């Protein structure tokens, strides 16, 4: 079969890409919280590093008791042990990406993994 | 020390996050091409799976001779062997994310990797 899979996601749709795109190196979740709302729980990871990318709006994320302000354009790496909990701003919703990957699994990349054709 | 790292990226800035955020499970590149422009070369990967997310605009991506139309909200998985080359539309720029991760490296995730804190 094809060396790729594609799908379209609505502007304000909440979905996970792993099963729909048959990912093998990560899980990607697209989500967003309305103003004044936030993830109702705190969590960490056993072996997965997590990368957050704020696509729109603004808000906060509490990591190990410390709350960090967030706005569109902000990107964060969170180690497995980090206890996290994101939430939207009081006067604004927030849209973000959560890339889950096995910590320390990356080897070569770009220069050391890409192959130019002819 | 801290269990996280943060940085801000300008709306139209082109950067790679691996070194700046000290990622260990992936490389994330944020890029965008002006109307009528495109990556000047074709490439594949030795062992990294690649996930593309179109954040804005529209364009095309040619994978193994087949060109696929792209627009904001589109997400794709590309296997290592896939020969790819993205470009913007003739009448519009395109902004996208390229998540590079080692293919088949993901094990548990979400339900099988997240840990809720009481
Ligand atoms: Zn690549
Ligand atoms: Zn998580």
């Amino acid at each position: 079969m094809k060396n790729y899979q594609k799908m379209s996601v609505a502007q304000d749709a909440r979905v996970e890409l792993h099963d729909s795109l048959a990912l093998t190196g990560a899980e990607v979740s697209i989500n967003h919280l309305p103003a004044g709302a936030g993830v109702p729980f705190v969590h960490s990871h056993k072996q997965n590093e997590e990368i957050y990318g704020i696509l729109s709006g603004k808000g906060f994320i509490t990591i190990d008791g410390e709350k960090i302000e967030l706005q569109a354009g902000d990107w964060l790496r969170i180690a497995p042990d980090g206890k996290r909990q994101i939430s939207a701003a009081s006067d604004s919703p927030i849209g973000f990406l959560c890339i889950q990957v096995k910590a320390g699994s990356l080897e070569g990349y770009t220069m050391t993994d890409g192959v130019v054709q002819l």
